[PDB]
């Protein structure tokens, strides 16, 4: 049976009830509040532990599985699809935030390019590079935080090289195939424990809210973000799927419902990858090669949810201050916020350090994060859900458009 | 011939003579004293270098060698045996320190649980996590020091997964078998050079003592620690072995004498692992699978020596201050000190950072370490000797109790 | 065709022209000067990224390819040749700097020995150990910077062990062979992009010079360094080659011209390794085993260029100050400067941190580096060229002297 998903839904409702009841009838200190959310912290720690080998081995295996003379077209189609979806999401978010009205960059882009080619493979696993101008000379240094962008680029190049090697790279191909399978099984073992961590995480999230008037004050900001995400998930993506693939998009969404729920629950596209693989390969008759190549790329560089969430939050923050913007300032903020997070799109994010960096770069005060940090728990899950839905639709579209390429391999 | 052990014994006696003669007839500055112990520092550095791959590959290989439907009972028996021995050692140490009379915790336990599941596999190889309460909110950060506990847990889970994989994980199994053999050979190469390092280490240890009245002042503390270790090694462990295995325990100890001497000399259970393997498999007719699985686990979570040494030292320090304790305070100190070192029990320890953390947590002053740091050289070697003796007895007991399981594999 | 080398030469001349024209006709701020050299920084970053796996896998593969009973003599001959060449270079540099007249150590040597045996394999990939005396007690700590010396020693020991293992180490041998080939191919991919980075690097180097009288002031220092390098490359090395191998040394140099140009262009002996392999194995009929073993060792511990460059620069700096030296002080400075860089001789060096450490140790002021940092761009390339020429001549000499050993393998 599907005991994991039912248990997780029961844990979610029980955690909501527990948080509400404890907040209403019990008074706890800050230390007790921190101690009440320990299982959720343990679950988040376990989820973080498995991100590196899973994504690295999946990328290498997916790239190496394709023929040398074929992978270029598939990759080109994937990047074109993701760029188009990100542009549409950016436009929709800008239009919605302008209409509803709810309420340094060069260094950031150069750092983004710098992180694509790290100076140390081992150091990139837990550290990132950043520069700042001081009196003017540029000074750079390394700070904690996994450099997923550089590891993904190196993994892609390495997978291409060992796929083109042939008989001399077969041992590496087999090694990374076995590593990918082992990481998948370990992820399943962690999924076994997930529900209790989710229960306590929801209870702690609800308990941490103290004012209870922040939700009332944050009117039309939740409405704006939710409306943008709903429009993107329900209208634009199914229309693109039907236009390219002459098939019903909602049967496709019905097949992926299990992965959609899982992603909505753990809020981690990279973690959900095994369920997405299974749903896309079994429930829908999508080729294994296309799925295994496209899905990690989507979990890495999908920016529709970021464009519909962080960009809107930034424009709302700028609107809170009497800092009336122009068309250029709004477009610059949306571009900076969307581009600054291109590296880490699958890892779980709670502190929104990328958006803090964006706020610092665009000159806005960095102390306004607290006014929206309370509702991040609710919004991030829907962001991840729409991200994985877009990834699945992209796998379907690329499989549709790669008929000749998949014919040559046979 | 056995030229390594005879050479090491000759080096030990020559180092004792050299240290005594240099202290008596020569006067050296602090810088010259530091320069006199350089070869011992080099030997310790080389021993530290080989701890990670050896323990990781040994754990993976030992776990993967067992059948999937069998390893649960073997692991359960091993943990039960180690828990029982640790409890007996704790009780004996408490009783002895109370009778002879020679002279924050929640955060520590939560950190112990946190380190079982690190957030980064690469970072866990050289860094550890720690939290502290400040004005109250909890703040955590990473500090230098290998996280053996997390690596051991991940290695166990990975070994189980790849053992259950079968034909798809055979390549990883072969890879880690070869890695384990290579690490063993490198350890043997280091053992070739060991004796000169031991000579200079003993000479430097003896030279560093300056007062020469600290030994007289530290009366009944050496007596207490040595009596506890001797009682545990000579009475309790052989009695348990004879009760479970109806055989003479001293022939077993006679067979393991080579590994016992080696462990007494280098004071590193993990380093002694190859000699322990050879003695337990050849001198005693113990099954290879049981040995290869139990011995790394013992080298990792054996706490009898820690309970008989650090706990007693802590109670002695608390007795030095006019800080008359109760039964609860003594039991809390013994439990905290024993549990805080569960991660690093095989690596060489000289600075006793774990006991410093324990003293900080139990509210005792941290400046009293110097009064006992002088005799650590002598006591740590006997602690390691009794630890490896307990590990060997545990291998024998588990092999005795696993007759049906070892019958199914055949 | 040879489009890469011709494109790189055209890029070099175009970068020289661009730098001269921009300096003469345009005025730029410091920030614009930094932004003008971004592609060169990206190229240097990519070159740095590939140094670790390439050198590690090449060392392991080269050591493991040789028979167990043979590799000792080959290694002995290689070390003897490198020691003799370094001694001759030291003598020549000292004599030239004394005649032309253009213008703490114990801790350094002990740190050099300490870095040969690191305490952590993972930490050695990006960190180094250093000690300092303070009031006297010695305090050590770790700082950023790859520890190539320790990794090379561990790789050599590991390669010997797995070569002696045989059928049980064949899987590791195959794994590292495949890894070496993959790293070579990735290096070739980077070489594809190299020329534009070289163009912008030369343009930025030329632009950064502002006084334009520093070249006139630095008279007889360029002359001394260039004369020493030219004498070493043209006279001493061909004479040694002809004395040992009764063959024309200039046909050998003509065969290696492609690798010589490449090394002169990128100034990185380790990066040039694939071209050196191809030229030495195809253009000259040198045995593959001798080449694959000797060349990484030369790229790691070749000190002729360092002895002819850093030692002379240090003596020139000491001559600038009215600090008249003796024979012992000059020999101590040359020995310290040559020995302090034994670890990193193949990686690209621009900041000359090793020479800064040498200046700090020998008591000379550390602020005089700026007076010679301007001409480092020009001199380092010739230093690397003579280093790779010496490495190739060493491969030839060792192949000549290893006739019996290469006969036994057949």
């Amino acid at each position: 049976n599907n005991w994991v998903l039912l248990s997780t839904v029961a844990a979610v409702v029980l955690g909501i009830t527990t948080g509400v009841l404890v907040r209403e009838h019990s008074n706890l200190s800050t230390l007790e509040k921190f101690y009440f959310a320990f299982p959720g912290e343990i679950l988040m720690r376990m989820l973080k532990l498995i991100i590196l080998p899973l994504i690295i081995s999946s990328m290498i295996t997916g790239v190496a599985a394709l023929d040398s003379n074929v992978s270029g077209k598939i990759g080109l189609r994937a990047v074109v699809y993701y760029f188009a979806t990100t542009l549409i999401a950016v436009i929709l978010g800008i239009v919605l935030v302008v209409s509803i009205k709810p309420g340094s960059t060069v260094d950031a882009m150069l750092d983004l390019i710098r992180n694509m080619f790290p100076e140390n493979l081992v150091q990139a696993a837990f550290q990132q590079y950043k520069t700042k101008r001081e009196e003017y000379k540029i000074v750079g240094m390394y700070s904690d935080g996994i450099n997923v962008l550089g590891l993904i680029v190196f993994a892609l190049v390495f997978g291409l090289v060992i796929g083109k090697m042939g008989e001399k790279g077969q041992i590496l191909v087999d090694f990374f195939n076995a590593l990918s399978d082992a990481t998948m099984k370990i992820v399943q073992i962690i999924m076994w424990y997930m529900p209790l961590g989710i229960l306590f995480l929801i209870a702690g999230c609800i308990i941490e809210v103290e004012d209870w008037e922040i939700f009332r004050k944050l009117g039309l900001y939740m409405a704006t973000v939710l409306t943008g995400l709903a429009i993107h998930s329900i209208v634009i993506l199914p229309l693109i799927y039907f236009i390219v693939v002459r098939k019903n998009p909602f049967r496709f969404a019905m097949g992926m419902a299990q992965a959609l729920l899982t992603a909505l629950m753990i809020s981690s596209s990279s973690a959900t990858l095994p369920v997405t693989f299974r749903c896309a390969e079994e429930n829908n008759q999508v080729d294994k090669r296309i799925t295994r190549f496209v899905l990690p790329v989507g979990a890495t560089i999908n920016m529709d949810g970021t464009a519909l969430y962080e960009a809107v939050a930034a424009v709302f923050i700028a609107q809170l201050n009497d800092l009336d913007l122009g068309i250029g300032q709004i477009i610059t903020i949306s571009i900076t916020a969307t581009s600054a997070s291109i590296g880490a799109a699958g890892v779980p994010q709670a502190g929104l350090v990328t958006m803090v960096i964006v706020l610092s770069a665009v000159g806005l005060p960095a102390e306004d994060v607290t006014l929206i940090i309370a509702v991040d728990c609710l919004l991030d899950r829907f962001r991840t859900m729409v991200n994985v839905l877009g990834d699945a639709f992209g796998t379907g579209i690329v499989e549709k458009l790669s008929k000749k390429e998949l014919e040559q391999m046979d």
